[PDB]
């Protein structure tokens, strides 16, 4: 089903969230800002099918409300991280299954 990403904790912990998340092939990823801005979508690496080094927006979006959605498909874990929350511990997964 529709899952987001939310990037930062109440806690004013800048972390994705949920830490873990898990979907089906032809579901969709949105990706909001929690606070501890600001964000971007800057994924590791993922398995043949999709295309992870491509995805990754290094638009910065600073303005606070819901960076944007993105429907997948390739069967697998995907992995991604902030590129500065990078030492902070802002790491997540993606599954699609
Ligand atoms: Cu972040």
């Amino acid at each position: 089903a529709s899952v987001q990403i939310k990037m930062g904790t109440d806690k004013y912990a800048p972390l994705y969230e949920p830490k873990a998340l898990s979907i089906s092939a032809g579901d969709t990823v949105e990706f909001v800002m929690n606070k501890v801005g600001p964000h971007n979508v800057i994924f590791d690496k993922v398995p043949a099918g999709e295309s992870a080094p491509a995805l990754s927006n290094t638009k910065l979006a600073i303005a606070p409300g819901s960076f944007y959605s993105v429907t997948l498909g390739t069967p697998g874990t995907y992995s991604f991280y902030c590129t500065p929350h990078r030492g902070a511990g802002m790491v997540g997964t993606i599954t699609v299954e």
